[PDB]
């Protein structure tokens, strides 16, 4: 099963770096959402679970043919709260309706990052919306209640490596949990793309809880949360060694971000040998918007 990528009729940098931008302006304008922080989250979140149904065995799933679109992908329980970023790109849609949807959602995830002052994240474009029927089944997106041998396996359908797992988790710096939406309750959050994750995980008092949902979580008395397949990584000493690495390097984990989380939104997809090279966007701050 090969999805080939084609470039959006005629279009070129310039067109993807207007949509971005659009994107990014909406981003600010939009700032009360989720008691302030921001669509910067969802938009990551929307990005990773469009592309994380992908299954290399098969080719199926993957960010390629935009099947969130889709009402059976669109109620999967574990997309609980992303209807809030597809909302979100609803008029960006509209003022761009050129732009295929797996490229929009995934571009949304990219300009998100960037905008809440993380890694450049290269981009290609060309995703092609596929019918209904491709859809993937629900049940292919990770649970939180597990360890660090079910992340680990977990991961391997994706084609990551434990150093791409430990890279891409550091997005929980972002954002938060709902009780409503996860059956997770939510701690301190940010909207500034930092290796503060790994920081957190290292040095707070942590505390395994039960939450009102019935449901295990680690807390701290500073009101902070870690999900157990978050904490599992520093249970695991292989995870532990590359916590600690992003810990004391931010540098290096916005390069290892930026690689794992390209990689992670173009699984499935073959780029031809004359596709134009991965954009890479500027932020409203590098141009003065
Ligand atoms: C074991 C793997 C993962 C599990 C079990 C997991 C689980 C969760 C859960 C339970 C939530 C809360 C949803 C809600 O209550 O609204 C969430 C939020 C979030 N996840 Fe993950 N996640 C994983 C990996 C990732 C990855 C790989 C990324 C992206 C690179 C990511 C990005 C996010 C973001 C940015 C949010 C915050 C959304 C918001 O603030 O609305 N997650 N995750």
């Amino acid at each position: 099963l090969v999805h080939v990528a084609s470039v959006e009729k005629g279009r070129s940098y310039e067109d993807f770096q207007k949509v971005y931008n659009a994107i990014a302006l909406k981003l600010r304008e939009d700032d009360e959402y989720d008691n302030y922080i921001g669509y910067g989250p969802v938009l990551v979140r929307l990005a990773w679970h469009i592309s994380g149904t992908w299954d290399k065995h098969d080719n199926t799933g993957g960010s390629y043919g935009g099947t969130y679109r889709f009402k059976k992908e669109f109620n999967d329980p574990s997309n609980a709260g992303l209807q809030n970023g597809f909302k979100f790109l609803e008029p960006i849609h509209k003022e761009f309706p050129w732009i295929s949807s797996g490229d929009l959602f995934s571009l949304g995830g990219v300009t998100a990052v960037q905008e809440m002052q993380g890694p450049k994240i290269p981009w290609r474009c060309g995703r092609v919306d596929t019918p209904e029927d491709t859809t993937p089944d629900n049940g292919r997106l990770p649970d939180a209640d597990k360890d660090a041998g079910y992340v680990r396996t977990f991961f391997q359908r994706l084609n990551m490596n434990d150093r791409e797992v430990v890279a891409l988790m550091g997005a929980h710096a972002l954002g938060k949990t709902h009780l409503k939406n996860s059956g997770y309750e939510g701690g301190g959050a940010n909207n500034v793309f930092t290796n503060e994750f790994y920081l957190n995980l290292l040095n707070e008092d942590w505390k395994l809880e039960k939450n009102d949902a019935n449901n295990e979580q680690w807390d701290s008395k500073s009101g902070y949360m870690m999900l157990p397949t978050d904490y599992s990584l520093i249970q695991d000493p292989k995870y532990l060694s590359i916590v600690k690495e992003y810990a004391n390097d931010q540098d290096k984990f916005f390069k290892d971000f930026s690689k794992a989380f390209e990689k992670l939104l173009e699984n499935g997809i073959t780029f031809p040998k004359d596709a134009p090279s991965p954009f890479i966007f500027k932020t409203l701050e590098e141009q003065g918007l």
